[PDB]
């Protein structure tokens, strides 16, 4: 009945000033205590762009064009093999006609282009999910380039809340990647029209993600605290099932699938069941942060241009575990290689000790001690797994790894430290298995690929072991 949509509590907004404004993720973690406890916020900018996004678009960018993707209204009236069409489905366009053709489409459905107040088209966005005629919506996903200014007068777009700037940033714990990644090392972006949405969803390896407006109409967001995220999968699975959630029936499978055959339900479900929710609604020069492991849906009110990338810091560490933990479950290849990413950010700790001290703030100070937990942790497992590998005498070859990140070929965990490599190379398997239990093709010698510099990480655990906090 929809009553629900305006009694929704909204999220936090900040207004910065200049001076406080800084890059996003020092002022992220000054917010954190209180912020993260909604899951999601959302930050007005006190810097203006001197280029807006079009001009960037077609005066700073080659002929830029890009192709839409056919997005089904509710995607469970559809197979399988329909998803796959509607998605090849799109045509290609530039900025301006993409424009024309969803102002024209709205002006279709409402006499007149003129964006339309917020409540109502909120409104009229669940009415047509829940019984209306469209079938399809045209948006630009994914899309690489970006709409900030590269001229170097732009406030914005020289700013470190440039979202191409975001992942290279000191606090970036993705800075050490030397792989790219588009959407996590790279900003990517989207383009969307009325009723156009991205549905309930949490980023892979539970990263934040930043999202920044550009142009264009309303873009509503809801979003659940980290906290919450079982309790949310919990009345999810209990609401497909009992056909409060509209899908196809789950035949188990796991819950980021089943997502992904429901047809995007509203908040009311959930605040039926009692899971927070929080709305945002952002206007051109807002940015929108959304926390690890926080779920989060939303709808565009019209034709809209937004830039968004996903990020880490030393707090994410304890929900990239958990991510980990659950890609093994599923026996899925991670995103990150997590395991270098603890390594690295620990032994960057351990060789610095007075920047660190000094002048730290608690979320920070709180990140360095999930990061030197999950080291300490890493190590000690590490360690008593090369003991028993020892004393069985099954493994008797060693070999100093300089590789990177491996992927194991039974689990398919990341491996930065120590692999156990086969005869042929093609079945190296991490150090959680039972070697004497392996069958491999190749043969039974077993070479241990163990990191270089073990016994320098193994006195950086050591120290860190002793340190007020870092409790195990
Ligand atoms: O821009 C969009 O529509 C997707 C936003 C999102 O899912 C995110 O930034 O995490
Ligand atoms: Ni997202
Ligand atoms: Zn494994
Ligand atoms: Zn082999």
């Amino acid at each position: 009945d929809l009553k629900w949509t305006e009694r929704l509590p909204e999220c936090p907004v900040y207004r910065p000033t200049k001076e406080e404004f800084e890059d996003p993720l020092t002022y992220l973690q000054k917010i954190f205590p209180e912020a993260s406890k909604y899951g999601i916020c959302k930050i007005v900018s006190p810097l203006t762009a001197t280029v807006p996004a079009g001009a960037v678009l077609m005066k700073e960018k080659s002929n830029f064009k890009f192709t839409t993707r056919v997005q089904p209204l509710r995607l469970a009236e559809w197979d399988s093999d329909d998803k796959v069409t509607f998605f090849m489905s799109g045509r290609t366009y530039t900025f301006r006609d993409y424009e024309k053709m969803a102002n024209k489409v709205f002006a279709r459905r409402y006499c007149s282009g003129g964006s339309l107040p917020d409540s109502f088209l909120e409104k009229e966005f669940w009415k047509e999910i829940a019984c209306g005629k469209t079938e399809t919506v045209e948006y630009a996903c994914d899309v690489d380039g970006s709409a900030f200014s590269s001229a170097p007068g732009d406030p914005l777009g020289s700013s470190k809340w440039n979202l191409n700037k975001v992942s290279r940033l000191p606090k970036s714990t993705l800075r050490l990647l030397e792989t790219s990644i588009p959407g996590v090392t790279e900003p990517m972006l989207y383009i969307g029209m009325l009723f156009s949405m991205f549905a309930w969803h949490v980023e892979d390896h539970y990263l934040y993600s930043i999202n920044y407006q550009h142009c264009g109409a309303s873009k509503t967001w809801y979003g659940i605290p980290g906290s919450a995220a079982l309790k949310f999968e919990k009345v999810v699975k209990e609401c497909v099932y009992n056909d409060d959630i509209l899908s196809t029936n789950g035949e188990d499978g796991a819950f980021d699938v089943l997502l992904g055959k429901t047809t995007i339900f509203p908040p009311k479900t959930l605040l039926d069941h009692n899971v927070p929710v929080y709305k945002a609604v952002q206007k051109p020069g807002e940015f929108v942060v959304t926390f690890p492991r926080a779920y989060h849906a939303g709808f565009s009110h019209g034709f809209n241009c937004g830039e968004a990338v996903n990020f880490a810091m030393g707090d994410w560490f304890p929900f990239g575990a958990i991510a980990s933990c659950r890609y093994a479950h599923l026996n899925r290849v991670p995103l990150l290689p997590h395991e270098e990413l603890i390594c690295k950010e620990a032994m960057l700790l351990n060789s610095s000790s007075k920047s660190e001290n000094l002048d730290l703030t608690p979320t920070e100070l709180s990140g360095q001690r999930s990061i030197k937990t999950a080291f300490v942790h890493l190590i000690r497992f590490l360690h008593l797994a090369r003991w028993s590998l020892m004393k069985s005498g099954l493994c008797t070859g060693l070999v100093s790894n300089t590789y990177g990140t491996i992927v194991c070929s039974l689990c398919k965990r990341d491996c930065y430290l120590a692999f156990i490599n086969c005869e042929c190379y093609s079945h190296p398997v991490c150090l959680r298995h039972d070697v004497k239990k392996l069958d491999l093709p190749c043969g039974t010698t077993h070479t241990l690929y163990l990191r270089d510099n073990i016994e320098d990480m193994e006195a950086a655990a050591m120290k860190f072991e002793k340190e007020d906090g870092v409790s195990d």
